[PDB]
């Protein structure tokens, strides 16, 4: 296991066709999970499952620039379940990040931060047991 929060370096940033895989288990009474693809202090891509926002489950995505959150992108399709093993795959494409959970496509997020080769860290936080975090080129 990996301690959470966890920082995965992404040496030399990200590039199209880079696939980042996060494996773990959702805690039984989970409230929130977050992935933060960072360019220094900026968050190029924040991926944030919320298990109980107003008695809904929702996926919130956003970007943080100079410590300011931008416009949220929200999804009600919610593939996570408390207590279960999960896989999140984030595939970097030329114009977006593409996210699949448990081998099912979830969402796309267009690039707001354009210096892909400076997005050099992935933070992983929240209500998970983290098993692995890695990357490969497809
Ligand atoms: C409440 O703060 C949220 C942000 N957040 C979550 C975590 C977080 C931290 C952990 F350690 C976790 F384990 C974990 F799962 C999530 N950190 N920051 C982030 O989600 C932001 C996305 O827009 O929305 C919130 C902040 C926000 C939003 N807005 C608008 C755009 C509506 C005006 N202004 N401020």
């Amino acid at each position: 296991p990996l301690i959470v929060p966890y920082n995965l370096p992404l040496p030399g940033g990200v590039v199209p066709r880079m696939l980042i895989t996060i494996l773990g288990t959702v805690k039984p009474n989970a409230n929130r999970i977050a992935l933060d693809f960072q360019r220094g202090n900026d968050v190029a891509f924040h991926f944030n499952p919320r298990f109980n926002e107003n008695n809904r489950r929702v996926i919130v995505c956003n970007t943080k620039l100079d410590n300011n959150w931008g416009r949220e992108e929200r999804q009600s399709v919610f593939p996570f379940e408390s207590g279960k093993p999960f896989k999140i795959q984030v595939l970097v494409e030329p114009d977006h990040f593409k996210v699949a959970v448990n081998d099912a496509h979830l969402l796309q997020y267009n690039h707001r931060v354009k210096k892909l080769n400076e997005i050099s860290k992935l933070g992983i936080s929240g209500d998970i047991d983290l098993t692995s975090a890695s990357y490969t080129m497809i």
